[PDB]
């Protein structure tokens, strides 16, 4: 299952301390992401050396030209630049490409790459210029030869010219031998580097979205039968089976699905038989998105673990082979595909968020998830709801392909070019938006949990008050049974604003049943009306206070405790320090969502994710 | 002519000292750009012309709210919650702000955009339809002139509730809102107001909604976008004339009658400029001389010959969109519209930025169109088969093995164009049914303006590279004329020294004139290269025609391999027609003001270093000086 | 106002009998559309006007060619081969046509587009810059007036060498070129020429190039596209008011001051039209009465699809009007090369064959069309959903049995399908420029391709307009039935209250419920004790027992009887007026011409289980009427008197 594969990627990202760089052991997108984001992770180039040196001296024995190429390719402009995370990742990938002994590069130059990587040194690289990565890679090479015009970063602040940057880590500017200049610039390092970090994030966020569908089911009062194994066995898309298998496991023995079943047993013929598509159709929706992301990871990693340069030196057969391994078409096209899948993940989220905001589609929940009770000065998550539309709309825009804009380039020599870095940049941008949408969604579902648990508590109060007041006013058993049904049946949030308001749903149902009990018991009539009138007075004096106290008690601080999404709720509420959103909470929606987004951005969200999925398969 | 209009915008941007905000005087995209980019420009809110109508509308809203008139967003809930009613006039407004402070810092909206949005919101208020207090307007003026603006999240607007809520958040002194003071000071909102001598406002009726219910951010970005569009448009138009001069084009393409007979306003006006720029050109003199020898293509390729037709829809789109954006700038984008004169609140949708949104989609396509023209012209310039004498990659050499010239820049131009064309896909097609399906149509104008801005960034790169290449081409053309004269001299003097006939002399002088110098500059006396080939062909031709002559010819060929190459180097080393050209301001600007020279293996400056200087000049606006100089006298 | 200009275009499209091509009087998109769609419209080439300058130009080029003057296309090779020279005048022009006959038949360019392109090439020649012979122009006139046109492949142009080569191949009688004569007969080109009394032409100097070097096909499709764009835009603008009437909207959204204060020319003009259409509207009377009952429980403002329509329409109106001018400039231009200036003895080398103006504007129009589609889809969505309907039933299902009636749900799904594809089509074509023809055409417009896609976009918009108008005619009937149904419930409740001997307190309370409760929420089973009518009645009855708690025990008896006797009379009388309706406020509405046209001229009625006609059959009729221009009659009648 792809789920266990992604869990492996997350574990690899966390547990790795050193990355073994030789021509045999596969570097994954998790490894690339680890090197880029965790500076304690080091590059270990293990001597492989036999092949490199054979190739290196073969090229030299067989034969200023190289440094003229670098000068030529240093043609970028600073407007925006490629992040140090992408550059160092590109440096890792260029280094790994040399380990196959096909490039003719010196081993000493490879050691320098390792030395610069482990010392947080990377050149400043302009964002644009590559049709896929001559211009960007020329800046790594420019650093290695000590071009004063080439500025290098050491850490997060220090910016010094290339010669100074080399000297601070005990290195001397290289004089380029034969083919070395070309071997440094020919390659797919930058495109595949961004694609690597893109694919790691795509894998984590995909699993996150998959998992959170179950949490949506819990809070929206969904029917879990949508994930039933037979439905998906009979339409057996690998991603349709595996997503539903996850959801089935997440929703089995769920205390919220207990409440859901109870909800649809009351006025069954007045409530929807099926859920809407955002939930019910999610396994079918996720299916292609799962497969696109999984298959693209394989493609990107194949590129990471390849000799991408030209010519391919075949020193064993005394031959130099002329081809086009510098062509990043594999990454470029798949980056387009992933961006469309990411946009599809965004649409799923947007659709679910929309259902959650609207009282007509939320099965009991209040509009905009406003707690109120005063809805006139509490508009809840409306701002976030608007933002979700803005997020999705830009996301769908971005998912237009880049590979369709191939220009005949470089004196019509490069009449097909991949544009791989451009596309990967756009997929990265798309995932940034997706991170925002997931943050907003998880914040909304945590709010919905609070609202559901308070709903159960409030209905219990109403039931108790109406039960005891029926006794105290000496109402008949027929009357008591009618009024207690209304207490259970009517949605609490439809009247929470003013529980005893005559025009709001609680008293309407009460007045209706009161008329029905007078007609049914018209067999003492006068005393019945006396006792029913007293019921209304007692309710108008006691009920509000009883409901308010419970709400205030709940806000001062249980169904989630037995739910598999408890880790997510605990993480957002306790570890991040948040609470039910209301007019009495001084924190802005920004402040609550920012906390969640930052936890998604820096990978902390994987702790409750793994905790949630512990025991699965 | 649009050319006059664009020059007017450039002058206005440079010369404006104070932006008058009186609710009568139109604010142009040049005024918006001036405020955003020049800190010395100040906002002058005039009480004389609009204070009266502001306080009338302010009083009206407040009195109607206290009486309990059923007006949206003052006594009712917001958006899809418009069925709810309230008498809590102050809390209703600040609950809307709490709600809309819902952005996430991931990236930010620039200070320039935020400040432009503040100017545009203030301008909306001057019309006296908003019901905002005059004191709030004075605070916006005070914050603008004191360089105070909130940090705003980039995304959230479907068009500009969320981004405007941060301007509102500053005004009411929210702790969570961070504000800038200049460039290096960032403090919470309550402290920011304290430093400029302001108290946090207590929102009165409608004031919250009045602050957030505008198109300020979408129109802000669009204003700077449209100013830059006009500037960069005229820049591309003009530089088509420089391309003609260096590529050896035929200025006949700009002939009045061609475009008179296909009368697209943008086509006529672009051709008019180009005809004027090329009328007394010294390079066009070299062009006519070039095509007189061995009369070579009869017509230029489309990148030049078709420029007036190509620019036509691009000129019109940019000109029309400038009007639409300025109309939005000078409008009350707010709801409800308070009609105090007739005692009623009017419910509409002036908050809808669809006019900006849809036109931002059109301009991005036009900017892409301009980029394709630049890429096409650049492509021609880099290829010897299409450059009519110039060397490939514009490599000076002479040693081409260690000089690949502008190949790096040529590659970059493809990457620029490719991403540019991608960006020009529409945003207005991705409308989602938003905000509890209340906003089932929404403009997405800010998002679109942001993308058009990104397109213009890329276009700036392309113009910078194009101008650099063409300055390289100028030097290469002038050096070509000087090299040919040297070769012509050497051949002429050596023919006399060897005592060659008049038939022989004429044939060898013709070859020296006809053969493109950059084909044999790498090794002038190489027997396999074009000069010696044509010489050897003429040497056999003269023998047959006149049939010790062999001895005199053999001496000529031998003396050439000892005298020619050294004299060609001499004139080249010295160098390491534009004076009569109308593009002298640009060449003089790039070479002298930016301190650059002929690109070669002997010039140690990287293409990055040289093109960076040109880009910076385009970005900060210094490039308008050589542009205005170049266009002096055009009416 | 753009409204007047569009009305003028429709009038000219209807009234014109002859298109005069004289090189001085402009041809509008209406004339191009008229020639293509109305076959009684004939072309009148005026020799008196322009044949002098044509023959002057014709004899100039021919005399220069025989001398051996160096001019492109007449003595020089084409495109990137402009270094090859020749004195073989006849063959040079034949060889160009030979290599340009390179299209493939998979689909084809319709006769409407081809004949329009023929007209536009003919018109281009009248300016006397091409060097074509007058007799060739005469032949173009005769071929048009005889309904003879070549079968042209759909694709091949980057903008229109290949498609125009089939018009030229027809003129020289190429056997491979197939020509159609009217709707039925397809014959080879030389056989088609003899049937109209023409002999195959032999191309002289520049003639082969003059026939192929135009923007005729791109501008042809763009002309009929822009005519359709203007007609359909006004139709969409108009039907926003009909939407207001049926959705129970506040006409306030179109108040002149709102739009004066935000003066986008399209915003003011669209609101101006809407204000006029809704002034003293009978449906707006009902709307005001609707929001007066339980005012503080209903929305203060309409949703965006109506309220924001003038703001939405603004850039859409400006785009469509601006592109009409651009297209008409191209229609009335000499799009050829070289441009022969016989006066000053010069052949001017330019690029008037570049359809970039039409290309870029087709992209903009498609985006505007997509925007028009989204507005319609948004309005349609609100109409289908009862929470946003202001009383109308879900899917506009009449019922009353909603279990066997799902109303216009099928159309609702289709509307989304239409809009989805429409938004996809509005991506630009101009951004996909390849360096073409041996890198000679490193910029090219792609105008014909772009125009083809905007045309496809317009076809979808018609589907949407057809569905939108049909739904609103359904809504009209539902509103008028609703009004009549509320009258019934009121009278029944009123009379029964008296007959049961209920107090005036009770009678007034129960009558309020009869008015306040939306009738479509309980029409399925009025007397159902769980549906909103009896809910409100049970509420009011109990409050009466409380308020009057004079006799009290007999009150319960009379109230119990009221409920019981409501089951005996109410359903029968509600059913009666419904069946009576299936076998008034629209009569005073300005949208009456649209309702009459759909209902009686096209022969339709209320959609229910009792109506045998499918949604397809009803919408088809409306679509056909929009397609063939019959929709302009109820449009012009509706707008009679405006401004």
């Amino acid at each position: 299952s792809h789920v266990k594969d992604i869990l492996g990627l997350i574990n690899a990202f966390n547990e790795v301390k050193k990355i073994t760089v030789d021509g045999t052991t596969p570097i994954t997108v998790a490894h690339v992401a680890a090197l880029a984001r965790r500076h304690d992770v080091k590059v270990a180039l293990e001597a492989c050396r036999a092949r490199v040196e054979t190739c290196s001296s073969w090229v030299q024995r067989k034969a200023e030209l190289q440094e003229s190429l670098i000068r030529c390719l240093l043609a970028g402009v600073f407007t925006d630049e490629l992040p140090a995370t992408a550059t160092r990742s590109a440096m890792l990938l260029r280094l790994n490409s040399f380990t196959y002994g096909c490039s003719g590069i010196r081993w000493e130059v490879m050691e320098a790459l390792e030395k610069l990587l482990n010392s947080n040194v990377s050149p400043k690289v302009p964002l644009r210029g590559s049709v896929s990565d001559l211009i960007p890679l020329a800046y790594i090479a420019g650093l290695l030869i000590g071009k004063p015009s080439v500025i290098a970063r050491i850490g997060d602040d220090v910016e010094v010219p290339a010669p100074e940057a080399l000297s601070r880590v005990g290195l001397r500017p290289f004089k380029l031998q034969a083919k070395e200049g070309l071997a440094l610039v020919n390659g797919t390092s930058f495109a595949t580097a961004v694609a690597s970090t893109v694919m790691y994030d795509a894998n984590v966020l995909l699993l996150l979205v998959e998992t959170l569908c179950g949490m949506f089911c819990e809070v929206i009062f969904g029917r879990e039968e949508f994930a039933h194994p037979l439905i998906h066995k009979v339409k057996p898309h690998p991603g349709q089976i595996e997503s539903a298998e996850l959801l089935e496991w997440l929703l089995r023995s769920s205390p919220f699905q207990e409440l859901s079943r109870e909800y649809y047993s009351i006025d069954k013929l007045k409530k929807p038989k099926q859920d809407r598509y955002a939930l019910r159709s999610s396994p079918q929706w996720l299916a292609p998105l799962v497969q696109t992301i999984r298959d693209a990871t394989t493609t990107v990693e194949t590129e990471v673990n390849s000799a991408n340069d030209n010519p391919i030196i075949d020193h064993a057969n005394d031959r130099a082979l002329h081809g086009a391994n510098f062509q990043g078409s594999a990454v470029g096209f798949y980056m387009d595909y992933v961006r469309i899948a990411v946009a599809g993940l965004g649409k799923l989220l947007f659709a679910q968020f929309t259902e959650l905001m609207i009282e007509y589609y939320s099965n009991g929940l209040p509009g905009n998830l406003s707690l109120g009770p005063d809805l006139s000065v509490d508009y809840g998550l409306k701002g976030l709801d608007i933002a979700m539309a803005a997020y999705s709309s830009e996301l769908q825009y971005l998912a237009n392909p880049v590979t369709t804009h191939v220009h005949s380039a470089e004196q019509h020599n490069q009449d097909i070019n991949s544009l791989a870095l451009i596309s990967a940049r756009k997929t990265e941008e798309a995932l940034d938006i997706l991170k925002l949408m997931i943050a907003s969604h998880l914040t909304a579902m945590c709010q919905a949990v609070d609202l559901r648990q308070l709903e159960e508590a409030l209905v219990k109060v109403v039931e108790n008050v109406v039960s005891t007041l029926a006794d105290e006013c000496g109402l008949p058993n027929d009357t008591k049974a009618r009024l207690l049904y209304v207490a259970k049946a009517v949605p609490v949030y439809t009247y929470l604003e003013s529980p005893c308001d005559p025009t709001l749903p609680l008293l309407l149902g009460l007045k209706q049943s009161c008329f029905d009990t007078i007609l049914a018991l018209h067999k003492e009539t006068d005393t019945l009306v006396d006792r029913l009138a007293e019921f209304e007075k007692r309710l108008s004096d006691r009920l509000e206070n009883e409901m308010t106290a419970v709400r205030v008690l709940y806000e001062k601080k249980v169904r989630i405790q037995g739910s598999k999404f408890l880790p997510f709720y605990r993480f957002v509420r306790e570890e991040l320090d948040t609470g039910v959103m209301s007019a009495r909470r001084e924190q802005t929606p920004q402040e609550d969502v920012q906390k969640v987004f930052d936890a998604i951005a820096d990978g902390r969200i994987t702790v409750p994710l793994l905790h949630c999925l512990q025991g699965f398969l």
